[PDB]
C-alpha cells in the first residue's frame, strides 16, 4: 500500500462529499470504495481468451477530423467487428454501439484506443467466453 | 480544485496503473479524477424528470425503445443491445427490472442524459 | 448492338419514365438497358455461392445470422432486419421459411453474393 | 400501349437469351417485358405528404434516420442498413441521392408506408 495525493476539482469533491452521506465516514474511504468497485470491471483481458464485447461511445459526426479518425481505426481493424449500430442522439452527437468479437486481449486493446481518442462516454463491456 | 491524500492497497494500485496504461492516463490524478466522475454518473439514480438516451446490454438463452440489436454469441446464448430513449427515470427503472429478471446475465446500463 | 422493339403498357412506361427522372437516365433505352443488366446479375448469383443477405419484414437451429435489428414501428407492429451470411442457397431457403410464417408481412430478401 | 425501341449490346442479349431458356420466355420481348415489370413493381414514386418507415441498404468501400447498422462484408466493403422514418417522398429522394453517390453499390430501398 502507498499513500498518494490526488488533485480533484472543487465540483467533484462536492459531489463526492454529498454521496458521502447516503453511504461513509471520510473521503478516503469514500474514494477507496468507489475506485475499487469501478476497477473491478476493468481487469486486463489476457491475450489467449476468446469472447465478445460491447463498445459504446458518443462523438460529434459534425467534426470530419474525429469522424475520419474513428472511422479509420474501425475499418483498419475490421477483424474484431461483428456489427456496429449508429444513432444520432441530438443534432451534433452520434451514439455508436460496436459489437466486437475475437481475442479479448485484442478487443480490449482496440476499444481502449477509441475510448481515449473527441470520443466521450466511452464504455467497454467485455464478455469472455465462459 | 483541491489536493487530497489517500491510502490505497497494492492490489488496487496495480489495477489502477494497469488501467492507466490502457487509457493513456498521464497521472494517477487524472485517472482517479476520470474514474471518479465517471463512476458517480453510473451509480447515481436518474431523476424521473430529466430526458436522454441509454444503452442496455445483457445476455440470455416499448416506448423507451429506439432500437435493439440481437447477436448470437454461441448456440445457446444471445447478446441483446437495446438503445433506449425517454425519461431517464423510466429508462433506468425499466432497465433495472430487466437486469434482474429470470436468466438475464451480464446486464449493464449506460445512461446518456441530455447535455 | 441490336434493336429490340417491345410493346409495353402505358402504366408501366409511366413508372419507368418516373424512375428515369430520379436516376438521370437520358432516355428509356438507357433506362431499360440498365434495369435489365442489373436483374440478370441478381439471376446469375442464385447454391454453392457464398455472401451476405438482408432480410427485413414487419411482424406483429440452423442460423446463418450475423445480427438482427428490431424497431417498433408502432404499438402493435415491429420491424425486423436480419443480416444473413453463408450459402445463398441456404440463405434463400431460411428466408422463404421466415416469410411464409403467420404474422410476417412485407418480407423482402436482398442477396449480396461475394463480389 | 406503346411500341418501344431500345438498343441492347450483343453480350447482354446473349445473357438474356440464355436466361430465357431457364424461365420459359418464348422471345426477347416477353423476357424484357417480364424482367422490366417485376423490377418496376419495387420502384413506384413515393409522394410527399404521406408517412411511413423504410429500410435503405447499400454497399460502400430533416432527420429521417432512426438507426443505422454497419457490417463489414469483407476487408474493403461495408454493408450499411438504415432504418428511415418520415415523408416517403423525402425518404425516397434521400435514398436516390445515396444510391447516386459514386462508391455506392447494390442500393435497395424498401418502403413501408403507414399501415391501416
Amino acid at each position: 500500500m502507498q499513500r498518494v495525493t490526488i488533485t480533484l476539482d472543487d465540483d467533484l469533491l462536492e459531489t463526492l462529499d454529498s454521496l458521502s452521506q447516503r453511504r461513509y465516514n471520510n473521503r478516503s474511504e469514500a474514494i477507496r470504495d468507489i475506485l475499487r468497485s469501478a476497477l473491478a470491471q476493468e481487469a486486463t483481458q489476457q491475450h489467449g481468451t476468446q469472447g465478445f464485447a460491447v463498445l459504446s461511445y458518443v462523438y460529434e459526426h459534425e467534426k470530419r477530423d474525429l469522424a475520419s479518425r474513428i472511422v479509420s481505426t474501425q475499418h483498419h481493424h475490421h477483424d474484431l467487428s461483428v456489427a456496429t449500430l449508429h444513432v444520432h442522439i441530438n443534432h451534433d452527437d452520434c451514439l455508436e454501439i460496436a459489437v466486437l468479437k475475437g481475442d479479448m486481449g485484442d478487443v480490449q486493446h482496440f476499444a481502449d484506443d477509441v475510448i481515449a481518442q473527441g470520443v466521450r462516454h466511452g464504455h467497454l463491456q467485455c464478455l469472455p467466453k465462459e
